[PDB]
Parts: structure tokens; sequence; C-alpha cells
């Protein structure tokens, strides 16, 4: 068995954040981004397919199938959907110090995405501990 799950997502925005350690960073970033977009009359959104593997997270263009961005799973230090709106998903990418929080919208699959990532990290950890 292998992990290869695709989810439709739409990118909302990103912000550099402090290298903290709590899910609140995501929630606070989701709010500040949604606020900035609306205050400045922004409605547009880029739709992609988020692919989750035990090695990374990738954002793919639906029709062309071209990978626009790839994030090493071990650098995805925080990720969460909003408890009050499972349509929202976000994660923090920490490079080896420096952190950026990415916010997305999904077709009500916020929880599914997080479970997928968690499971992906478990598979990667298994491989790490195995001979």
């Amino acid at each position: 068995s292998i992990l290869h799950q695709l989810f439709i997502v739409r990118f909302l925005g990103s912000m550099e954040v402090k290298s903290d350690d709590h899910p609140d960073v995501v929630y606070e970033t989701m709010r500040q981004i949604l606020a900035a977009r609306a205050i400045h009359n922004i409605f547009r959104m880029t739709e992609s397919h988020l692919l989750v593997t035990c090695d990374c997270l990738k954002l793919i263009d639906p029709q062309t199938q071209v990978t626009r961005l790839t994030f090493p799973l071990p650098c995805v230090v925080l990720y969460a959907t909003h408890q009050e709106n499972k349509r929202l998903f976000g994660f923090v990418l920490r490079t080896s110090l420096s952190s950026v929080c990415y916010i997305f919208e999904s077709n009500n699959e916020g929880e599914k995405i997080c479970d997928s990532v968690g499971l992906a990290k478990q598979i990667a950890l298994h491989a790490e501990l195995d001979r």
C-alpha cells in the first residue's frame, strides 16, 4: 500500500511568521489574510490539485498536470484546517530560522487533507526507522 491522494484546493495567501510552535499561527494567518483580501477587494483564487505523498506536498495544475510548487514534508512543521470551517486549510513551511504560512480553501476536505498529511508523515517515519 502507498499514499497518493489528490485534493482540489484554491490558494488564498501567505505571510512570513515567527518560528513559534502552535496551531494559532495558522489560524491567525488565515484571519489576517482573509481580512486583507476583502479590505482590498480581492476575490480571485488559483485552483490546483494538492498531492500528498510520504515525501512531500505538491500543488499541481489540473489541466496541464504541471507541478507549480513542491514542499518537503519534513519542513511542513504545522498544518491545520479551521475548526469552525473545514473548507480552510493551512500549513507552515520552516526552512533551515525562517517560516512562512500558506493558506488554502478546499471543497470541504480540510480534515481529510490533515489526516492525509498525518498519515503521510507516519509512513515516512516508518521508512526512517526501518532497515
